[PDB]
């Protein structure tokens, strides 16, 4: 049950790269949400634990995931936050749904492998 951080990064980065490759859908998720810049002062009231692709990448890069379910949980936290805050007609919401479709296909074989 022990995963070296470098091993995790090698196995999990391609799944992250798949999400980054999605244009236009990944662009709202490439950086943390800035509520002041975006003019959405209630964002941190609704979303208690922000997450985005840049933070997930940094966590992979700095060895902050002890095991792979932590990585999957952060990706899903990103998705759930967007589905929670944004209305169903918004680009972010629909883009989130696309990323989730792309992620589920990428992650299955990798998680089976890592076990
Ligand atoms: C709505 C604010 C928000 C964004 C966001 O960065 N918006 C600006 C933006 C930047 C780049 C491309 C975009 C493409 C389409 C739409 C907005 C884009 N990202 C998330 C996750 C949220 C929330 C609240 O969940």
């Amino acid at each position: 049950k022990i995963f070296k951080p470098e091993e995790l990064r090698q196995a999990l980065m391609p799944t992250l790269e798949a999400l980054y490759r999605q244009d236009p859908e990944s662009l709202p998720f490439r950086q943390p949400v800035d509520p002041q810049l975006l003019g959405i002062p209630d964002y941190f009231d609704i979303v208690k634990n922000p997450m985005d692709l840049s933070t997930i990448k940094r966590k992979l890069d700095t060895g902050q995931y002890q095991e792979p379910w932590q990585y999957v949980d952060d990706v899903w936290l990103m998705f759930n936050n967007a589905w929670l805050y944004n209305r169903k007609t918004s680009r972010v919401y629909k883009f989130c749904s696309k990323l989730a479709e792309v992620f589920e296909q990428e992650i299955d074989p990798v998680m089976q492998s890592l076990g």
